[PDB]
C-alpha cells in the first residue's frame, strides 16, 4: 500500500517512493523495511526521489522460491549478496544514472556489497553504523561471540515454555529429562530447536485439537488397544486413556516405561505388544 | 540403515524397515522420526515387518511443495489428516491386507485420523498415551492452556528480543526500547517474533561476518561517507567506524539521533544529509 513492485529473481521487491530529483535509496537495518524511513523522505522528498525498500525477506517482498537450505548456516553468504543485488538492479531500473543510497544497521552492510560489486551503480554512498566485523583486528574474536548469543538466545527460549508445558500436563520427570535432553552435537541442538518450533507453530494446538469424537472409536471398539505406561501415571495423556475407556469400555493395556516407554524400555514393550497382537 | 521411500502427493515419505510378517507401521509423536522405534523393532522383527515412519514434515523425509499458508491456523486440519493419509497409502503400498498400526503421542492423534478414514487399512491399531483434548468434557480448558503455552513463548521472544538488540548489536538501551517496541496488533505481534527469530538465524551471524574488507573502501573512498549518531556514542557500530576511519582516512560525519536517527530525529538527520549530498 504506497508502495511499487520490481520483481526479480525469487522475489517480488517492494519499496516506498517519494519525491523528484536525483534518486537517493534507503536500506533497512533489523527491521527490514522501508517504512522506517517515510519520516526521513518527507523531509528530502523536495530534493532527492527517495526509495525506501522492503528487503526481500520482510514486510511487504515476498519471495516467490524458497531459500536455499544452505542459507541457515551462520557462514552463508547467499542473502547478504542477492540483497546488494537487489538494489543495484532496483537502481538501474529507477535510473540511467549512478544513484544516493544510504543504509543502516546490517542495511549499511547490504550497501558495502552493492559498492564491492556493483559499484558502477553507486555515485555517493553512505554507511551509518555498521555492525560489521570481518575486518576488525581478530574479527574471530567477533563471529564466535555472535556465534554464541545467537546459540544462547534461541536454545534458551524455548526450554522456558518446555517446562512449563511439562508441569500444564504432568508428565514424569524421567520423560520430560529425556524428551528435552540437548544432542550430542552442534548440528543436532539446531535441528531440535527448528523441529520444536514447528512443533509449537504446526503441530501441537492443530493435532490435540483436531476433529475426533468417542464415535469415531465406538464403531471399530473391537480393533482399538489403549496404552498407558505403567511409569508415567498421573500425567494428562493416562487421563485421555482413562475417559476414552471410560466412555466407551475399550480396555487399557498397561505398557512398560513413560510416555517414551518403546525406547524407555524396548524389550518389556515388545512383549506387551506380542501378548496384545503375536 | 537406508530408509524406504515413498512418494506422495507433496512429500518423499522415507521410513525405516525390518523384520517379516505381517506390517506394523509405528507413527511418531513429537520428535516425529521413526528411529526413536529402532531399538523395539529389534525385539519385533521376528514376528512383524516393521515399519517406522518419519513423518512427512521430520527427518529424512521431504516436502515437494510448501505448507499451505493456512497451515500456521491453530485450528487448521491440513497436517494432520494429511499425515493420517501418508499412513493409509503407505499401508496399501506395503500389503494387500489391513496392517497393525501403534501411534505414540501426537502419533496416536494420527492413528486416530487413520482409524477414522481409512478404517479399510487398519487390522488393529493402539493408541499409546495420546494428548488429545477435544472429545473431553472440559476440552475447552486444555486447549486454552495450549494456546496460552504457544502464546507465551511468543511474548517471552519479544522482550528477551529487546535483550537480544541491545546484547547482539551492542547498542544504548534507548535505541532497543524503540528496535523492539511491540507491534499494535496480536497478528502484526506473531510477524513480529517470527521477524526477530529470522534476523536472529538468518542475517546477523552471515552478515556481519561477510566479505568485506579495508580494501573494497579504499578503492572508492571518494564516494563514501561514515555516519555516526550523536546520541548512540559508545557503540560497537561507531567502534566499526571509528577503525575504518583510522584505516583509511574516510571521513566519519555526526548526525542527529542514535543507532535510529532517521526515524528518532528525520529532520535534524535530514539536514546534514542535505549538507553531504543537497
Amino acid at each position: 500500500p504506497g508502495m511499487e513492485t520490481l520483481e526479480l529473481q525469487g522475489a517480488k521487491l517492494r519499496y516506498h517512493q517519494v519525491g523528484q530529483g536525483p534518486v537517493l535509496i534507503f536500506i533497512p537495518g533489523a527491521n527490514g523495511t522501508g517504512d522506517i524511513f517515510l519520516p526521513l523522505a518527507e523531509q528530502l522528498k523536495d530534493h532527492f526521489t527517495v526509495v525506501a525498500v522492503d528487503r526481500r525477506d520482510y514486510g511487504e517482498s515476498e519471495l516467490t522460491e524458497p531459500l536455499p537450505d544452505s542459507a541457515s548456516n551462520p557462514d552463508s553468504d547467499y542473502r547478504v549478496k542477492r540483497d546488494a543485488q537487489d538494489i543495484a538492479e532496483l537502481a538501474k531500473s529507477l535510473s540511467d544514472e549512478p544513484v544516493y543510497i544510504l543504509g543502516s544497521s546490517s542495511g549499511s552492510i547490504v550497501a558495502m556489497h552493492v559498492l564491492k560489486d556493483y559499484p558502477e551503480v553507486v555515485k555517493k554512498i553512505a554507511f551509518h553504523e555498521p555492525p560489521i566485523n570481518t575486518f576488525l583486528p581478530d574479527s574471530t574474536y567477533w563471529k564466535d561471540k555472535n556465534d554464541d548469543i545467537v546459540h544462547q538466545i534461541l536454545t534458551e527460549g524455548l526450554e522456558k515454555g518446555m517446562k512449563t508445558f511439562g508441569e500444564t500436563l504432568n508428565i514424569a520427570p524421567i520423560d520430560a529429562k529425556m524428551m528435552s535432553q540437548p544432542a550430542d552435537t552442534e548440528e543436532g541442538r539446531i535441528e531440535q530447536y527448528k523441529r520444536t518450533m514447528f512443533w509449537l507453530e504446526f503441530e501441537i494446538r492443530q493435532y490435540t485439537h483436531s476433529n475426533i469424537t468417542l464415535d469415531d472409536f465406538t464403531k471399530y471398539s473391537d480393533k482399538i488397544t489403549l496404552l498407558n505406561g505403567t511409569d508415567s501415571r498421573g500425567s494428562f495423556p493416562q487421563d485421555v486413556n482413562f475417559y476414552i475407556n471410560k466412555e466407551t469400555g475399550i480396555p487399557i493395556v498397561d505398557i512398560p516405561g513413560g510416555h517414551l516407554g518403546y525406547i524407555q524400555k524396548p524389550e518389556g514393550f515388545a512383549d506387551v505388544l506380542l501378548n496384545m497382537w503375536g
